[PDB]
């Protein structure tokens, strides 16, 4: 759900765990 990281969070956005 987050603007960094890498995609995807659960909402669609972006999360550093799926990197």
């Amino acid at each position: 759900g987050l603007p960094w990281g890498c995609p995807s969070d659960i909402p669609g956005w972006n999360t550093p765990w799926a990197c």
